[PDB]
C-alpha cells in the first residue's frame, strides 16, 4: 500500500542519514532551549554543533537532575530545561529512593511516539501477511494518575498515551484492528478492563490473527484470568448478558456491538477451559493466532516457555524498544528468534550518545565530560551504556541500559537489549535492586528479635512457576534456643515486612492490578549455604532440596498513586 511505502522509505531515509539526521535533531534541540536556564548554566554562548555540546553538557543521572525536575513539580513554570512548557511527567517503572522516577515530557512528543508506532505495520506486513483479514487482541491498560503539588500530571508513559487523542482517535489501519474497544482499555478499574478486553476477543475468536501485549507478562495475566473466570465469561455468552460485576456504564456499553446470546461459542470455551491441559490452548480459542506480539527481550525472557506452552510453539514478535523518558526505536526483523533480536535507534527521536560500558562504572567529571560515542559510530559487537537528549530538557542523560551492537541498517546501528542496570529482581514492570533488597531484608530481620533469631545468609529468584509471578527469597537462620523458634504466623509477616519495603512500582503490582504474586520466604536447614547471592542469576532445585518451610506474605503491602 501507499501508506506502508511511504513509512519504510521514511525508515530507509532516516537509516541512510544517520549521523546527519542526528546532527540536526540536536541543533533543534539547542536552537529551541539554548535560552534555558540548565543549558546556560554551562555557557554554551549560543552553539548548536555537537562538539562544544560534548565539551560542556554534563553526562547526568537522574538523582543530579533533581532540583531542577523538583521545583518544575513544585510549580515553577520558567524555562528551566525545556523552551516548551513541561506538559507532565511520565513515571518510569524504573525508581530512585523508591519512587517512580519523574521523565519530563512535552506536547510535540506524543507526534513523535505515534510517528514511531506508525512504522511498526509497514515492517511487519513484509514478514506476516494478510493481516488485514481480521484483527489483534491485545490487553492494553491504564494506570494509575497523581499530581505534583505545582498541579502536573504524573502518571506511565503508556497510560499518557492510551488516553492521548493520538491513540483515541488514532489514524484508520486496517492491518491493525483491535478488539478491544477503547473504553475497555482506559477503564481505570483493571477487573472490569481485563474481564471486557477478553469477552470481546472470545466473541470475535475467528477474527484473531495475533494475540498481544507490551510485555509478555501482561499476555500470561490474561490466559491466567480466564483460568479464573472462564464459568462467568462463558455464562455471559451464552445468555448474551454482560456480568453485573462491570458496574461502569461505558463499559457495559462498550461491549453492546458483541453481546449477542452465543450457547455454541460458549460451549466451545467451556469445552476447552474445562480440560485440565492447556497447552497449545491459545490455537484452539483463537485458531488463526500466527504469532504473539510481546516482548520477551530483556527481563522479559523468563516468559518464554509458558508463553511457548499455551501457543503450541507459535512466534514472538518484539516490536519495539521504548521508555518514560523517550521511544527509542523499533525491531526491523519482527520475525526473528527472541534470542536474536536487534532494535534500531531511530535517529529522528532524539540525539543519542553511547558510553562504553567498561568506562561506565566510574564516576564522570563534570567539568571536562567525556566525548562519548555518537550513534553513527558504535561498533559491531561492543557494549554501551545509553545517553540520551531529548526534546523535553534531558541533556546527555543515562538510562540505565546496556546496549551491545549487533550490526547496522544503512548508516544506523542494531542493538541487542543487554539489561536494565543494577536490576535483581522482576516480574512485571517491577525493576527491584541489590540495595533495596538488602534493606529488605534488613527490615524483617528485626522483626525477629521476638526470639533469638538472626538471618545467617539470603538469596532471590523470580519464581514464575505461578502467574502472576513473584519474588522468591531464601532464607538460613539462626535459632539460639531451638524451643522458642519463629512459627509460620511470624515469617508470613516478615514476608510483608519485605514488601512493604521494595518500590512503588512492586507494592502496586501487589495492590492495584495483580500482576505480581505475593512475596515467599523459604527457610533452608542450618548449614545449607556453604556448597552467590543475593540472586540465583539448575540451581535452585539442589536450595530446594534443603527447604524446611516456606511462607507466604499474607496481605497486601501499603501502596496509593500519592507521592512522597
Ligand atoms: N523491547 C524491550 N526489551 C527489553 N526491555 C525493554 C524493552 N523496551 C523497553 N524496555 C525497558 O523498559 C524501559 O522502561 P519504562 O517503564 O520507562 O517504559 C516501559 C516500556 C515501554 C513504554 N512504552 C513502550 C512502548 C513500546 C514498548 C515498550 C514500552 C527501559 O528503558 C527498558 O530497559
Amino acid at each position: 500500500s501507499e501508506k506502508d511505502a511511504k513509512a519504510l522509505q521514511f525508515i530507509e531515509e532516516m537509516t541512510r542519514n544517520a549521523d546527519s539526521v542526528q546532527e540536526r535533531v540536536l541543533a533543534e534541540i539547542l536552537s529551541r532551549n539554548g535560552e534555558t536556564e540548565y543549558l546556560k548554566r554551562f555557557k554554551l554562548e549560543g552553539s548548536t554543533v555537537r562538539e562544544t555540546f560534548k565539551s560542556k553538557i554534563p553526562v547526568i543521572k537522574y538523582e543530579d537532575l533533581q532540583p531542577e525536575i523538583q521545583r518544575i513539580a513544585n510549580g515553577d513554570r520558567s524555562a528551566i530545561l525545556s523552551a516548551h512548557p513541561i506538559s507532565e511527567f511520565l513515571t518510569s517503572s524504573g525508581t530512585s529512593a523508591g519512587e517512580r522516577k519523574l521523565m519530563p515530557t512535552i506536547q510535540e512528543e506524543l507526534d513523535r511516539r505515534q510517528m514511531l508506532y506508525s512504522l511498526l505495520m509497514p515492517v511487519m506486513n513484509l514478514y506476516v501477511p494478510g493481516l488485514d483479514k481480521g484483527k489483534g487482541l491485545y490487553f492494553l491498560f491504564v494506570k494509575s494518575e497523581t499530581r505534583t503539588p505545582g498541579g502536573l500530571l504524573a502518571r506511565p508513559v503508556l497510560t499518557s498515551y492510551y488516553k492521548s487523542e493520538h491513540f483515541k482517535t488514532r489514524p484508520y489501519d486496517p492491518y491493525n484492528v483491535y478488539t478491544s474497544p477503547n473504553e475497555a482499555i482506559l477503564c481505570a478499574d483493571s477487573f472490569q478492563s481485563m474481564y471486557t478486553q477478553m469477552l470481546c476477543g472470545i466473541y470475535e475468536r475467528k477474527q484473531v490473527l495475533r494475540l498481544g501485549a507490551v510485555f509478555a507478562s501482561g499476555l500470561l495475566r490474561a490466559i491466567r484470568f480466564l483460568q479464573l473466570n472462564w464459568h462467568q465469561l462463558t455464562h455471559d455468552i451464552r445468555t448474551g448478558t454482560l456480568s453485573p460485576k462491570i458496574t461502569d456504564p461505558s463499559v457495559r456499553n462498550c461491549v453492546a456491538g458483541v453481546l449477542k446470546p452465543d450457547p455454541e461459542l460458549a460451549d466451545l470455551v467451556a469445552g476447552e477451559c474445562s480440560k485440565d491441559n492447556w497447552e497449545g490452548i491459545i490455537t484452539r480459542i483463537w485458531p488463526n493466532t500466527k504469532y504473539l506480539d510481546v516482548i520477551v527481550t530483556g527481563a522479559m525472557a523468563q516468559y518464554i516457555p509458558t508463553l511457548d506452552y499455551y501457543s503450541g510453539g507459535l512466534p514472538l514478535a518484539c516490536t519495539m524498544y521504548a521508555s518514560s523518558e523517550c521511544y527509542f526505536g523499533l525491531n526491523l526483523n519482527p520475525m526473528s528468534k527472541p534470542s536474536e533480536v536487534s532494535y534500531t535507534i531511530m535517529p529522528n527521536m532524539a540525539y543519542f550518545e553511547f558510553l562504553p560500558h567498561e568506562h561506565s562504572s566510574i564516576p564522570l567529571s563534570r567539568d571536562s565530560p567525556p566525548r562519548l560515542v555518537d550513534l553513527a559510530h558504535v561498533e559491531v559487537g561492543k557494549e554501551y551504556e545509553l545517553v540520551i537528549t531529548t526534546y523535553a530538557g534531558l541533556y546527555r542523560y543515562r538510562v540505565g541500559d546496556i546496549l551491545r551492537v549487533t550490526g547496522f541498517h544503512n548508516s544506523a546501528p542494531q542493538f541487542h537489549f543487554v539489561r536494565r542496570k543494577n536490576v535483581l529482581l522482576s516480574i512485571d514492570s517491577d525493576k527491584t535492586d541489590e540495595a533495596e533488597l538488602q534493606k529488605a531484608v534488613d527490615n524483617a530481620s528485626k522483626l525477629l528479635r521476638e526470639v533469638n533469631t538472626s538471618v545467617v545468609e539470603y538469596t532471590s529468584f523470580a519464581d514464575t512457576k505461578t502467574i502472576p509471578g513473584h519474588y522468591v527469597i531464601y532464607w538460613e537462620l539462626l535459632v539460639k534456643d531451638s524451643a522458642n523458634s519463629p512459627s509460620d504466623e511470624l515469617l508470613g509477616q516478615c514476608c510483608l515486612a519485605m514488601e512493604e519495603s521494595l518500590n512503588s512500582v512492586y507494592r502496586q503490582g501487589r495492590v492495584a492490578d495483580n500482576s505480581i504474586g505475593p512475596l515467599e520466604i523459604r527457610v533452608v536447614k542450618s548449614g545449607t549455604f556453604e556448597e552467590v547471592p543475593r540472586c540465583v542469576n539448575p540451581i535452585m532445585e539442589l536450595l530446594d532440596s534443603r527447604v524446611v518451610s516456606s511462607h507466604f506474605s499474607p496481605a497486601l503491602p501499603h501502596w496509593t498513586p500519592a507521592r512522597r
